[PDB]
C-alpha cells in the first residue's frame, strides 16, 4: 500500500517517536516486557494494519520494540507493507531482530515442542519471483542485490544455544534450514518430502521476507521456528510459549551492548 | 475478477438455482479425456457461462464455456465445461468461485481430470494416474490460489491438504478400473502443477522427477485446494498425454496437439471410467 | 506497460523501422560480459514510444561480424518489477525487426562445483522457478500473432548455436573457459543461500542468476532461436559456515574483466553463422 522507501518509512518512525521515548536496540516479532509502551498500529499512521501492537519498553535491561501482530504474505500483504515494519525498526534503532514462528518439522529427528534456530532459509517465493524486495530497490535502506551470507547471524545463533544449553533446555534446540512456503496451505506430504529432500527441516509460511529486508537494512537476525508439528511425508506453541519467552529474554540478557 | 467471498457466491449459485431443478452432489470438471462425459450427461441442462452472472468467463476460441447439469449413472452431477487455468492470467477469485459455487449448490465430491505429462518413467502414454498427491508449487511460491483474506463461510485460514484425493474413492476408481479391465491403464502419483504455460524443460522435468513428482501440469491443484478448503472430496485423474523428455539431447517435443489426440483417444474410456465410478460412489 | 501484443509490438517495430533500415538478424541482450558494432544507429530506447524504459537503455542496430544485428542495452530484469508485458515487449519487437537468433549473456553464480570465477556457461537447459511457480512471462492470454499458448521449451537453447560456440571457443584458445550447463533463475535480487545454493545445485542447477529465462521463453515463443551464456561471476557459496559471499561490484568486475573475450566469442560465433 504505502512504499516502503526512506520517505515513507521515515514518516511512520517519526511518528511513533513522539509516541515513545524509547530507542529500541533489538526489535522482536513473536510468532512481559518493563517500562512498556503499548503503541497499537491503528494509532500508526501509513503503518500497516492487522488488533496488533508495537509493544516498547525494557526487557533484560535492553531497549526492545516487540511486533504484536504480524503481516504473512498469505494475507495478501504487499511487499511494502511487510517491509514497512522491519524498516521502522532500522529507523527505530533496531540492530538486532529476534523473531519466532511456528514451524512443520520436515527433519525426521525433530520433536514436537523443539526449537529450530534458523542458520539458513530456503526463500522459495523468493526464488519464484515473489521477493519481497522486487521492485525498485529503496536504496536508502539496502543495495540492489544483498547477499544473504551469515543472514542468521552465527554468533547469536551460538549465543542462543549456549542460552538453551546453560537453561538446562539445550536438548530443545536444533538449527535447521528453514524453508518458506507461500501458504496459506499446509504442506502436502508429497510437498514435505521435496522440501525435506532440498534439505529443509522446518517449514513455514512467514519470518524469510521480514529477515530478508532486516538483512538488506543490515539489521542482525535471529530466527526460531517453534516445531508446532511433525509434517507428514507419506498421504498413505503455548506449550513452549514461556520457554522460548524465557529464551528470548536470557539471550537478550547477553547479548553485546555499545 | 469478483470476490469468490460468500455473497458472490451464494448470488451466482442462487442465479443457478433458477435455472436448473438440479442439486449437484458430483461435481465434474472436465479436464483432457472428459470431453465426452460432458455429452453423456442424462437429461442436460446446460448453462453458458455467459448466462450466469457474476460467473467467470472463458470461452473456446469464442465459445462460451457451460455448466452441465443433469445426471451420470443415476446421481446428480455438474459438469463444468471450462476451467479456467492459471496461465490464461485467471485470477485466484475466478478459478475459486466455480468451486465455491459447487459448494452452495450441494457439490460434496469433485472429480476433475487433466492432461499431464509422465515424468514417471514407469508410466506410458494413455495411462490414468489417480492423483494421491500433489506439488503445488505454485502455492509454495506465494501464487496459493487462498492467497488473500480467507473466506472464513468456506473454510479455514490454513486448510491441511491431508487426504486432499480422497483415499477411499481413489480405491474405488482403482477398483472400477480392475473390475472392467482397465486396472493395467491406473496408477496413482503425485501431480506437480507448473504454471506453464510452457511445457516442462528437460531439466525441469528431471528435477521435478528427482523432487518424486510423477506426473506435471498446469492445472487442477489450485480447484482442489479450493475444494478441499470447503471441505468437497476430491477424486482426480492424470491422463498421461505425453512422455516428459528429460534429456536436452532429444528431438521430441511437447505439443499441445498430441495432448489432445491423446485426450481425445482415452476419452471414451475415461468417460465410461467416470460414470463407472459413480455409479458405485457411496450413499445418494 | 503496454501489452506485449501484435499491433502494440507492430507499432515499436514501426517506429523504430523509422529511425534505421537496419534489418536485424541477430539480436543481441547484453548482460555481464557485453558492453564493437560498426555502421551503427545508437536508438535510445527514450526515443521509443511505447517502448519499456530503463536506465538511458539504447536499442543499437548495426553490422557485426559483417551480419545485421540489434543489441540491447539496458535490460529488463523481473526483480526490478517489470511486467512480463514490458520484458517481452522487446523481444517480439526483435521478432518483427527481423531477429533470427538470440545471443544473451548474464552474469551468474557458479553453482556447478566444477566452475571458476570467469567460465562461460551456454545454456543447454534452464530451469524456471518463477515460470514453475505461476510467474512464468506467458501467462495471461496468449498473443496468437507471436506464438503458441503451450510453447515446448526442447532445443530452447539451440544445439547447433551451442555446438558452434563450442568449437568457436575451442579453436579460439578458450574453450578451456567454455562449458554448458543448466541455468536456473532465482526471481531475486537477493543473492541465493547457501541453503537455496545446494538446493539448486542439487536440483541439477549448473548456474544461477535472476534473468535471461523471461527472453528466452518469449523469444522460443515467436520462434526465435536462442544462444545464452551465463558467465561465472562468482561461485556460489553452498556452505553457511564460509565467510565467502556474493558481491555485485565484484561481479561487475568479472563480467567487465571477461566482457572483451565474450565480444571476441560473440562476434566470431556470428562470424560462423550460416548465411542463407
Ligand atoms: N506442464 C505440463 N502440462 C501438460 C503436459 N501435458 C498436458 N498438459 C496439460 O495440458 C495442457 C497443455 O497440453 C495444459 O493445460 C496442461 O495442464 C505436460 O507434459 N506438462
Ligand atoms: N541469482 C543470482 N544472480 C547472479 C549471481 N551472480 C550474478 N548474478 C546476476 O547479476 C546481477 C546481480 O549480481 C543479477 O542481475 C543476477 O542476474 C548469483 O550468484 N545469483
Amino acid at each position: 500500500s504505502v512504499t516502503a522507501n526512506i520517505e515513507n518509512v521515515k514518516k511512520v518512525a517519526h511518528h511513533i517517536q513522539k509516541l515513545t521515548s524509547i530507542v529500541p536496540e533489538i526489535g522482536i516479532i513473536c510468532g512481559g516486557v518493563k517500562d512498556k509502551i503499548t503503541i497499537p498500529y491503528t494509532k500508526i499512521p501509513n503503518f500497516p494494519q492487522t488488533s496488533g501492537n508495537l509493544i516498547f519498553g525494557t526487557l533484560s535491561g535492553r531497549k526492545v520494540v516487540v511486533m504484536q501482530g504480524r503481516f504473512h504474505m498469505y494475507e495478501g500483504y504487499s511487499n511494502d507493507t511487510v517491509a514497512l515494519p522491519i524498516r521502522v525498526m532500522k529507523l527505530l534503532g533496531v540492530k538486532i531482530l529476534m523473531v519466532s514462528n511456528a514451524a512443520g518439522g520436515l527433519n525426521r529427528s525433530l520433536k514436537l515442542g523443539d526449537f529450530v534456530i534458523l542458520k539458513d532459509h530456503i526463500y522459495l517465493p523468493g526464488l519464484g519471483l515473489n521477493n519481497i524486495l522486487v521492485g525498485p530497490n529503496q536504496e536508502a535502506f539496502g543495495t540492489r542485490f544483498p547477499a544473504l551470507s551469515n543472514a542468521y547471524d552465527r554468533d547469536l545463533r551460538k549465543l542462543a544455544v549456549q542460552v538453551a544449553e546453560e537453561n538446562g533446555f539445550g536438548n530443545l534446540v536444533h538449527q535447521g534450514v528453514y524453508v518458506m512456503n507461500g501458504g496459506p496451505c499446509y504442506e502436502t506430504p508429497a510437498e514435505c518430502t521435496m522440501l525435506l529432500n532440498m534439505g529443509c527441516d522446518v517449514v513455514g509460511m512467514s519470518t524469510i521476507p521480514e529477515v530478508v529486508i532486516a538483512r538488506h537494512c543490515g539489521i542482525q537476525v535471529f530466527a526460531v521456528s517453534l516445531v508446532t508439528n511433525i509434517s507428514v511425508l507419506d498421504v498413505e506453541g503455548a506449550q513452549r510459549a514461556e520457554l522460548m519467552q524465557s529464551w528470548f529474554e536470557k539471550i537478550i540478557e547477553k547479548l553485546p551492548k555499545d
